[PDB]
């Protein structure tokens, strides 16, 4: 007999595992929401803010109406690139942002030191990709890159029909702490990530004002072989592609149908994206340039370390928050959690989701998050930035690993206001000016300089319908 080869690896279970990370793919939990698990390892921020900073350009004229096609297109060549190192050397991209991903190397705690080396060399061959690269005339093509290890929490939350998971704890605050330290080419070690290191693998230096520490070479002894010391690592990852699976990627990749599997998988993914995993929309339907509204929500904790009042928090205030967004079609598009706050980047306005008086919408929705989050047993501050205008929508990654991200002035604007302007809901000029709501709705605040943003334009708070 024949023996016909390929294996056929394209099943809508494979397609919806590309837009989630092997700790959820491979997860296997309760139902019960708030559910929680915790473990150690090794964490990876990668901030490419330097390049997704492209964006703002890509509408101009001189893209003639294929802006968000182009800066797709080139934001996955370099991001894929970034994501197939972290993939090589052992990692789980557990989300990206527009100006980040977040990757975790999960062991046993006796293996961190060992493992701490390897994210470190990944670390370092990340920078490699980019020290000669540039567009026009600007090689601000680079990433900072934070490194973190210990004790992780996970939390999934969500209801009957969506989940959402996010990763907490001293590590993770961590980790981002670490990577804005990073200037461009850095890797950066969290105190505990030093303090576990095999410091005979690596130089360092000290970081101003800082416990946190920067590595300046990976020196490896003289008959090391990093090689040889990767491939005894393996025996304690615990999905990294083997034997006859050597040659893919991701383990994820060789998904078989398995209708329960798939239904709890699919509740992390966005219904639009479904729709063309199933080959029911245009694979570039979801790439554009699309004017939005952002309303970024961020939740303060009364502790911020204490996991297991954070996770029914976070349970409680997502019930109401999905409740409000379904009743204008506004969509929650990632989930991020540090420095102890929760945070929930939701859209109004996403493809098929149109709908005229989204700004009114908008701000009542925020209102309406921000009066009930506050009653949330454990959330001590709500806040809750408004910003509205044009921002890039698209799938953004590697083929094997990638998801739905937004990004955009607007984004980045939303983001800051809310941490800038505290316990109250602000929003941007093209809001206020755009809501027509009556001016004493809102109140005209002081400008502060915020980071990332030149010209925010006049902002407000909306104060909402009555004095009280
Ligand atoms: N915490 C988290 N658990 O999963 N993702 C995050 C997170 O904050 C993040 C932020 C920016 C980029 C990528 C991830």
């Amino acid at each position: 007999m024949n023996t016909p080869k390929e294996e056929f690896q394209d099943w809508p279970i494979v397609r919806i595992a590309a837009h989630l990370p092997d700790l959820i793919v491979y997860g296997h939990f309760s139902p019960e929401r708030p559910f929680m698990d915790y473990f150690d390892g090794v964490l990876m921020f990668v901030d490419i803010s330097g390049f997704t900073a492209m964006t703002e350009k890509f509408s101009s004229a001189m893209y003639m109406d294929r802006g968000a096609e182009q800066l797709v297109e080139i934001l996955n060549y370099h991001i894929s690139a970034i994501v197939e190192k972290v993939l090589i050397f052992g990692g789980d991209i557990l989300k990206f942002a527009g100006d980040a991903l977040l990757a975790l190397w999960r062991v046993e705690r006796k293996q961190l030191k060992n493992i701490i080396t390897v994210v470190i060399k990944c670390s370092l061959e990340i920078h490699g990709l980019f020290e000669t690269q540039e567009w026009e005339e600007g090689l601000d093509i680079r990433v900072k890159i934070g490194l973190a290890a210990g004790h992780i929490s996970m939390l999934v939350f969500g209801d009957e029909t969506h989940s959402h998971f996010l990763v907490i704890g001293q590590a993770v605050d961590d980790v981002r702490l670490a990577q804005n330290m990073a200037q461009m080419n850095d890797v950066i070690l969290s105190p505990n990530c030093w303090q576990l290191c095999d410091r005979s693998m690596i130089e360092i230096e000290s970081v101003p004002d800082q416990r946190a520490v920067k590595v300046n070479f990976l020196k490896p002894p003289p008959n090391f072989n990093f090689d040889e010391f990767f491939t005894k690592c393996t025996t304690f990852m615990h999905y990294y592609p083997s034997g006859e699976h050597k040659n893919l990627l991701r383990l994820a990749c060789t998904l078989k149908p398995d209708p329960e599997l798939e239904m709890s998988l699919q509740k992390y993914v966005m219904e639009s994206i479904l729709k063309q995993i199933d080959n029911k929309q245009l694979q570039g339907y979801l790439s554009e340039l699309r004017p939005v509204t952002i309303v970024f929500v961020n939740l303060m904790f009364e502790d911020q370390d204490k996991a297991e009042e954070i996770g029914p928090a976070i349970q409680d205030a997502y019930m109401h928050i999905t409740s409000v967004l379904k009743i204008f079609q506004g969509q929650i598009n990632k989930v991020f959690m540090f420095d102890k706050g929760c945070s929930f980047l939701c859209v109004f306005g996403f493809p098929g989701e149109k709908v005229p008086d989204e700004l009114t919408h908008a701000l009542e929705c925020a209102m309406d998050i921000f009066d009930f989050c506050s009653q949330v047993h454990k959330i001590q501050t709500v806040s809750i930035g408004v910003a509205s205008g044009i921002v890039f929508c698209g799938i953004v990654g590697h083929t094997v690993r990638h998801e739905y991200t937004v990004i955009g002035q607007k984004v980045n604007l939303a983001a800051r206001m809310m941490m800038y302007y505290p316990g109250i809901v602000t929003c941007d000029s093209v809001t206020y000016n755009g809501s027509n709501l009556p001016a004493y709705f809102f109140k005209e605040l002081p400008k502060k300089v915020m980071k990332g943003v030149a010209d925010s334009g006049p902002l407000y708070q909306y104060w909402g319908r009555t004095e009280k």
